[PDB]
């Protein structure tokens, strides 16, 4: 059998890296080709068959498995001169970008306003950004450096909702291994 | 010129990277003095440091926050919680902030737990974990990608927030109030 694997960015240096250790001790033989791509488009090619799996984290009308849930949480630079008297100035990646709507609905349902201070393309872009200091970001734990402040409560930004690490098959799978593997990582967490 | 103390914590994480920041102020040469953090107020009491960093509470000195960072359970990212069983803690010996910390807190919400390795430093407490040996109560700065955050769902207690705070004695030092 053959097995590609679909993991955007937000997970190819993270889960996905866990992922192929566990898959590897299910199946030592098991070459396995990875695709990473804007989350965007690997929902659309697990749809397809161009990917047999695919880790992310959206909120996913599907069959899926959990890995891990971890908290998310609001980041700025070891040295970023917060100001709770302005609005926060967010780095984020372009629309479409689930990090970016969850950071604006708390802002907003919390009553704190906000700007776009920087758009980036990637997670490394987004990553440098907070680093260099050039403003705010929500983002997993997995994002942590000792590189980075978090800011919550006391700076007056509001609790986040966790980040739930998925994997997903699709609907009508018949990929046998890719079946097996999403039951052997399903028999782990229950 | 200037003479700094430093709780274990804040040296090991955070530390560098926030000098590094200013080293771009040129030199002056600071240097850095540590001791675990219960200790480090006495530093500024005996003259021994100008300035001093701890995530201690200061009882007695003007102190700024720098951060407030959360405290977490982690373990690495291949354990397996047993929900059953006592915890297994991964600690540093006698005194420790965060021993009694993760003591304090699983105690008080009726969790049982258990000495699984005494540890001799911040890298002795990681190789542990990473090791499977348990669990360690420590602030998100102690993040890395070979561990894992527990909580809520796998029955263990929140823990209170970190806070890195910035002492000065009340003292006559001209370097000293520039670092604020």
């Amino acid at each position: 059998g053959s097995l590609i694997i679909g993991a955007s960015d937000d997970t190819a240096d993270t889960l996905l890296p866990f992922l192929l250790n566990r898959v590897a001790t299910l199946y030592p033989r098991l070459a396995i080709d990875v695709r990473v791509k804007r989350s965007p488009f690997i929902a659309d090619m697990l749809s397809s068959g161009e990917v047999d799996l695919a880790i992310t984290t959206a909120k996913v009308s599907h069959p899926h498995v959990i890995l891990r849930t971890s908290p998310t949480l609001w980041y700025c630079s070891v040295d970023y001169q917060f100001q709770p008297g302005e609005p926060v100035p967010l780095v984020v990646m372009d629309e479409p970008s689930l990090y970016r709507e969850m950071a604006i609905e708390h802002l907003t349902q919390a009553g704190v306003p906000w700007r776009i201070a920087y758009v980036a393309s990637s997670l490394s872009a987004i990553r440098a950004a907070v680093r260099a200091g050039l403003g705010v970001t929500a983002r997993p734990i997995e994002m942590m450096s000792p590189d980075l402040r978090v800011l919550g409560e006391t700076e007056g930004l509001p609790g986040l909702p966790e980040t739930r690490y998925v994997l997903c098959k699709d609907k009508q799978c018949d990929n046998e291994l890719a079946l097996a593997i999403f039951s052997a990582l399903q028999n782990s967490y229950q």
